């Protein structure tokens, strides 16, 4: 169960990086909206 | 159950993270919505 | 005991963080509803 | 007694915090209320 | 007695916070009643 | 005596603390009562 | 005796404080019976 | 002496204030009685 | 004497205000007994 | 002399409000003996 | 002389004050004898 | 399940950095629109 | 499955290094663009 | 498939470099429009 | 009996009050009656 | 029978006050026709 | 029936209120018409 | 009935407000009126 | 009904508030009116 | 209707910061008629 | 219609923004008439 | 229309921005009128 | 229209930016007048 | 016009810069006047 | 005209960059009458 | 011009980066200054 | 005169350099300094 | 005068360079005097 | 006319006020002339 | 005529009040010349 | 004549405020007269 | 004429405040005579 | 004569602040008599 | 005389401030004499 | 003078901020007195 | 003088500091004091 | 002189230093005792 | 003495380091003491 | 002394070190023991 | 002794170095412990 | 024994060593815990 919840820790840990590089695609999204 | 808690402690730390990149999300949702 | 309270001040230090995160999400909520 | 006092302190300075993050959940959710 | 006392006050002291976030849940709850 | 005088004190200023959030609960008590 | 009946001003100072509060757990205690 | 009387008036201020919310206590205790 | 005097004076202004309050206690001590 | 019997003025003007508030005991102790 | 019988004009203006206050303390003394 | 677990954490790492270089081409797009 | 999705993994790791050259390519676009 | 999968990332692998030489043109050719 | 009394009373002041405040409705009906 | 009486005290209270605003109507009646 | 009697009073407490804003509309009205 | 009467109350307390600031533009209209 | 009258509610609150910044206007009026 | 009357709200919401700052143009307009 | 209000509700936000540095302009206005 | 509006926004965005500078220039032209 | 106001924009950003460095050129100015 | 617009930008972003450093300039030129 | 202003931007910004290391002689230089 | 431009933008390159130096002997200077 | 100033700019290129190294003799005159 | 002055540059290069092994020598006198 | 003597009346109503504020000063005038 | 005969109330109005303020110089006057 | 009368009115409402500091610079001058 | 009588309004306006003060220095002058 | 009226009048404002200062040395002077 | 007399106030503007500070030290001298 | 003057204001400012931080000093003496 | 006097103000102010710090060793002195 | 009191602000810079840590050894003091 | 006071100063500077460094032990010794 | 000096110095200097690298260890042994 | 304390320095230099890479263990110790 | 302090420094210098290998061990240990 440790190593497992440290696994089911693991995955969810993965989980919230593709959302931090989402916002990363809208935040240069807005800089396009301004350098212009 | 001391590391058990330690683990429960793990688990639970992982999914603020999760919805603080969905917070993300929504913020630089509305920088697009600024920014033009 | 004191380790034991130690742990049982730990998981509840967590359970205050997911309620953070959940208020953030509705924090930038409103800026797409303000933004638009 | 003054560790254990001590601890006693600090498991009840945990039950404040979740009654913080409670309070401002409902913060917000008004904030969806007049952003609308 | 002293640090005893100190540690009957530092007891005392944590017994109002919770008492402090509970009146700040029901601060909140009106105001759903009136954004809405 | 003096400096027990001063904790004598010191014990009885956090008694009226709790008394003052007690209030403040039953304040927005009817903060809800009128709100609706 | 000076700084004696200086800590004895100091004790009696306090011990008003907390009927101060108590009555102010009934004033709000009213508004209560009066909002509804 | 004089010092001395100026610290004699000092406690005999405080204990006048003592009485002084002994009756605003009262007052509202009334004020529970008519808004009823 | 004149400081002297000035400070006998200062006390007895003192003894005065205890018994000001003394009366407002037997004040709304008639109020809670017409208001019932 | 002068200052003087401004100060001996000064000190007989307060032993006039001791009885003022001396009478006001007995003022709202008749006031007791009439709200019941 | 001249501010000297000003000076005697307000040491005697002070020594009715205390009788007038003499006075009302006999006033509310019958105000008890007939409240009951 | 384990190594299954850290396979699909693995997978998921990869997801973010392609959204993570197509925001660094959103990045030096804008500093073409300003450097100009 | 598990070299499979190693595999799925290092074709997806190459598809991001496209893209980071893709942008360098446009950083020192706006390096001519700044050094004229 | 496996070793296939590994020649599609190797061909995938080369189409970069030739974008990182073609910025390496870009590269020293505002270094011919500084040191002018 | 006492308290009855007492509230007998309580019941019998608020009667007047209606009755006042109707002659006043009179009051500044003749106040039109002559500012005409 | 005391709280309801205290109740039937409280709603015959108000139906003096609807009356006391009814003649403050009539109060400024007459002093638009005397600022005429 | 008592809080409901409470209630019964709390709506025509609003019902005054009105009525007291109503006058003090007449109350300004005849301040426009002294003030020219 | 009780928070529907509340309710009634609720809108009831509203529509004094708009004859409240109904007045007090009435009243620096006056202000304009005795300023020049 | 009920969050439709707190709606109902809501919309009358919004209507005293331009009538509230619409005195404003007049009350710096009278302003400029005297600084001159 | 709700939340088209909370958008209703919404817009008569910014009609008075219109207002609002149209006297603050006049606020600081004496505020120059006064430190000349 | 509801992101259309949404959009009326932006534009009249941003008018009352002009208004606000208009002031501001003329707060500093007398502030050099002053330091002078 | 709605981006239009968005853009009807932005252009009043930049005005107010001219005036807040406006302003710190005249906020510390009194800066060198108080140093001296 | 939409890139040309976002110009219109682009160019009014920059023109707050110079009266920004004005100020702080007057910011030093007086620090120049307070070292001294 | 939208590249010249952004020329136009571009030249005057550069003269915000040199007042940025002769700001700087006068920063430390203070701080002579202080250190010694 | 286009490359002729990115050339007259060119210039423009070297001219501030002299006067950068300006200040940070000046910088140090107080840096030496301070570390004595 | 243009290339012209470029080299007397590269003259003036040059004379900063003396000065630059210049400001590093003065660096070290003090830094000799508080080692001992 | 390009290739004069060329060369202009590639004297005074040398002539900081021997001040750089100046200062680097003085940068480990220090570390004498100090590891004794 | 050309290759002159890039004569001149070459000697004056040397100069530094003569400088650059004297701190080197102090570089590692203090390494002596520490390894010690 | 109406509002020609409703200002007829205006200024017959200011003449009045000089000369009470004139019999004010007699007033005060005899009250020095009795306090010596 | 009619703000004119309002403006020649306006300066009778302000006349009165320099002789109410030069009534209340002489009221204290002989409050100096009883209190010694 | 009219802004002319209108600051007539204005520096005689002036003369009239060193009048009014005028009497209370000599109200506190007989309270120091009698509390000696 | 105006904005000079502005001004003589102006030096007349600081003139009062220095009595201001100057009376409240004697006004705590006092409150030192009376708190001994 | 205007900007120095301004100036005379800022010399003057500055005096009356010394003595406001000045007071409140003399204010917590009595504070210190009081609380002994 | 301007800038000297603007000098003249700077000076006087400083001698109030010690006396500021002056009265502060008083002021936390007598919170030492109240919390014991 | 001038410069001479703006030292002499330059010493005296520093003269109240050591009596600043001696006060401080006296501030949390309290509060150890307290604390206790 | 002038750089003397910038050295007497540059000694006191170092004095002032010492008492800064002492002063938070008192502060954090009494966070022992109730941390306990 | 001037370089010795340079270096007597120097010494006593130091002996502030000693204090400010010394206070953050107490800091992290009562850190230990409310974390445990 | 000079450079004496330099020394005396460098060996003040190195005691508080180790204070610094004290105190950052019991930093982290709290660390623990939260993480469990 | 003076290299003595600056030996007792460089002696002290190195007792510091440890010490932060003993809270290092301490630093990462918490970090343990939150990682589980 | 000075080279004596120099080398008692360079041993104690080589104790904190162990206690270095003790961490550095334990460092890497928790990165297992969060890697899977 | 400077020498023998000088090999027991360099006995503890390698005790070191095997440490930091150790870890390294330990550091890529964890390398292949992610890598798949």
């Amino acid at each position: 169960t440790l190593e497992e919840l440290r696994a089911e820790a693991r995955i969810l840990e993965a989980k919230a990086e593709i959302l931090k590089a989402k916002a990363e695609v809208l935040k240069a999204k807005a800089e396009i909206l301004k350098a212009q």
